[PDB]
């Protein structure tokens, strides 16, 4: 099964508004940008963002010009000639519309609440899919919390009915309307919703593990923002997933969510897969094209691992720009992202920065040593590991943030197609490190193992091991004298 | 309130079937051998065991000859005249008839399933109360497993009404008939329940601990077998009651139950107290007789935490009699229990016993130098502490097993009496000594605390406190967003 290859297309409603492919002063990235080439190499397009009004329903923003609005996603539905697997998805959501502090929290929280409230929004999202053309729905609620939840559940049931519906009636079999979200890639959000991933998850075609933004200038150390692996030396985290309203005993708990962790691209996926009804080719991983840059660092460890004095605040509190070379978060008016295009120019320019590499996390890094600045991003060479763990883990693909940053040539997306399709790309000798990899065992991927069926009427000793009704079990204490499952004594460690 | 004084009378059938006053060979403690002045130290006597048969009815052993049973029953209740207060109450179950490899088990599944089969089993009860005599039902179920527990108190329910109705109908309001049972003393078999504690205890007027047998034979280690409280160089338990279905987080678990943990009788006091629902009134401290026999254990700290030669099986395997001066070991064919008036009298025959105390568990054991033997066991000045501690803990009152093993002066059921109701017995200045307490914190004992209400709109960091719905909540990680009980950040600490 060919590898999916998601690539968000943002354009902000000024953009839209003032559309225009030949003049990058107003449009930095128009479609005009996507060539038929990378229109192959892409799966999906998630054209974002889209929002849930006061009235709870799926529309536009609404300063939107409709009619350049239209012509966007015709430019982008356009692209589909070039390749007949593409689709071109729309996004409700992101951090903006649906953070808990966001400008239409509540319209999220409202929408899910009740089945008139869910009907009348799933509706909402297949006409908006309907009238404008595109191919499925991406809802990125950033994040809904325990008691929203199961109603957050309700609706994409709702939505995968109707799109399985429109489906069938526009005889698109050969190319369904699809479902997906963006999901959580680190613990904290995760804990949100954790214990119910495989409801979340059953209606979707993919859940799009956002595993970037695990650093930034809201923590105190500087940090690899989408390691792979984790790396001893880089500061280590609570595992959120251990207090999820999961009901699991303490071995349980303690098995899967080893604490503290390094947060990192493998915890997320592993702590998928750690739950049951959550299958491998859903999971999605996303990657950045984006760096996040930190200024006032210490020397003696290429500005890993040290303190900062970055603002954290949103949007950037000043007009102090102090990312060397980077006249393009001038215009954005924020040093502290920089696209890879950017990053790119920022190291063939001579601005005193060097490209280090970390071979434990996988991931580039640029550090300034003149005025203290660190970058932490990606490129190519991390994308081929990344890629081989995609494969290796049977994942459903890859997702990424934003095609709008990715160089004039679009290196980062043509590296994700090679590693993925091109037959004269040979990975299996890729070298995947000894950094350090998420260690825990959960009730989806417990492992394979044998032991002596169960014996109702006999007495087990601590240690014992048997099998019964699917599973391997060992005793926790010493004079068991009822059955697994029944007991308290009895531990899940194995399957089959 | 007077505290309860709990003595169980056990006799086996055959000493009931040649019951008699006059011959120790055949009834070691006759009925006799309780005074009018033992009669009055006494608030209960629980006349065991009694049974559930194949019919799903409790009934005498099939064995039984039923006048001479009625006979021994009137001699309990003839102490009645010299104890206005005391009540003959007789107990169903049992280690032998109850435990999961134990004859009549099925039979205590099977009672309490369905509304009819309760019904028949709580009307058996109050017919064979009212048909011999007794004032009450005590269950001795050990123990009802995790699918059996509601079932179990839906009977304890029904026995209940029926209970508070019979004593209407016999115009009993002075002595109202009660209903009680006894629970487990230690993690291990308390975890099958734990959970649902307040309901069971709901319809009870007692619930009788069974904090004694928390070391034996069975166990690798020899240990103080009712210590009061830990000993740090003693050996220390799996908690099992994490691994209970209590639906709580990692951190409540930890902050519950600490592991490993020092199986004494303060602990189970203790994590009874720690549940909602379970008032201290209507917990008794139990306490033993007998004491436990090791062989083969080593020196350098009286026999104390070593390994030990002694079998485990049950019944005892050999002839091999190996606790000098134990005569009733002798008749009894097991050198691994013997009562208080049997150990009194070998350490009154200069058979090589030496009397030791610990003073962190505040109980005395025997050591024997030249056979390497061990004995654990309580006495009077044992429950001096255990008797202060039941009147700090505002518990109940104290229950033992049994009253056969005392004295034939009683002194272990007058020093109970003594501890609680003598005027010229003075505890106040008794010191507890510095053994280790169950520091354990659950939802029936979170302190008190004040912390600023939360506010909605606010971004916590790690560690802060707010009061918000009844409780003090803690921030377990940075950049919360969310409401107190909202989300999986927040951790109940303290009540408002
Ligand atoms: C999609 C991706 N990421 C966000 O959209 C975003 C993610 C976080 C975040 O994970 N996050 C995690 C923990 C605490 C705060 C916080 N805040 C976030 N802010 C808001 C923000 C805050 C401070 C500084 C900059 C931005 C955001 N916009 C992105 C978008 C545009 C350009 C590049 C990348
Ligand atoms: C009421 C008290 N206690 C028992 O009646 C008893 C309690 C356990 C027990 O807690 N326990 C806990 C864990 C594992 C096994 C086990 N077994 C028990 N056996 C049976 C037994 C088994 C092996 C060796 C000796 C005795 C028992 N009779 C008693 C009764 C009469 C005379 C003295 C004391």
């Amino acid at each position: 099964t060919r590898k999916a290859v998601i690539g968000y297309y943002f354009i902000p409603t000024n953009q839209i508004n003032n559309y225009t492919e030949t003049d990058t002063s107003v449009v930095p990235f128009p479609v005009s940008n996507i060539t038929p080439a990378k229109a192959k190499q892409l799966t999906h397009i998630n054209f974002s963002f889209l929002d849930i009004n006061s009235n709870l329903e799926c529309a536009w923003d609404p300063a939107t010009n409709d009619a350049k609005a239209r012509d966007v996603v015709n430019r982008l539905t356009a692209l589909k000639a070039h390749n007949p697997s593409l689709r071109i998805m729309f996004s409700i959501g992101g951090w903006y519309y649906s953070n808990d502090l966001g400008v239409s929290h509540a319209n999220y929280v409202n929408a899910v609440k009740t089945p008139a409230s869910r009907a009348k929004f799933a509706q909402s999202c297949v006409r908006i899919m309907k009238d404008y053309g595109f191919d499925g729905v991406d809802i990125d609620w950033e994040y809904p919390q325990a008691a929203e939840v199961d109603g957050f559940i309700a609706a994409l049931q709702e939505i995968r009915t109707l799109l399985n519906q429109q489906t069938i009636t526009d005889g698109r079999q050969a190319l369904p309307y699809q479902l997906t979200i963006a999901g959580a890639g680190g613990a904290f959000f995760l804990s949100r919703y954790y214990s119910k991933l495989a409801q979340i998850v059953a209606p979707l075609d993919y859940i799009n593990l956002m595993t970037y933004d695990l650093a930034g200038p809201w923590e105190k150390v500087t940090n690899h923002q989408a390691a792979l692996f984790g790396d001893a030396a880089g500061p280590t985290f609570y595992n959120a997933l251990r207090e999820a309203n999961l009901g699991w005993s303490w071995e349980e708990l303690t098995r899967a969510f080893p604490s503290p962790f390094s947060l990192t691209v493998d915890a997320a996926v592993q702590q998928h897969l750690m739950m049951e009804g959550v299958p491998s080719a859903k999971i999605v991983m996303g990657v950045p094209f984006y760096g996040r840059a930190f200024k006032g660092v210490s020397g003696g460890n290429g500005g890993q691992y040290s303190s900062h004095s970055t603002p954290g605040e949103d949007p950037y509190p000043s007009t102090d720009y102090w990312l060397v070379g980077c006249e393009e978060c001038v215009r954005d008016k924020d040093p502290r992202i920089a696209s890879y295009r950017q990053l790119e120019q920022m190291l063939q320019g001579n601005y005193g920065y060097q490209r280090l590499w970390n071979d434990k996390t996988k991931t580039p890094y640029l550090y300034h040593a003149q005025n203290g600045l660190f970058v932490t991003y990606d490129d190519a060479e991390s994308f081929k590991y990344k890629a081989k763990y995609i494969k290796q883990q049977q994942l459903g693909g890859v997702m990424f943030w934003h095609l709008g940053q990715d160089n004039r040539n679009g290196d980062l997306l043509a590296a994700l197609d090679r590693y993925f399709n091109a037959a004269d790309y040979d990975d299996s000798q890729l070298d995947m490190g000894t950094g350090l990899r998420y260690t825990g065992v959960g009730p989806g991927n417990l492992p394979i193992m044998t032991a002596p069926a169960y014996v109702p009427g006999t007495t087990y000793a601590q240690g014992a091991l048997v099998s019964y009704q699917g599973y391997v079990w060992q005793t926790k204490w010493g004079y068991i004298t009822s059955a697994p499952g029944s007991d308290s004594a009895w531990l899940k460690v194995g399957r089959v």
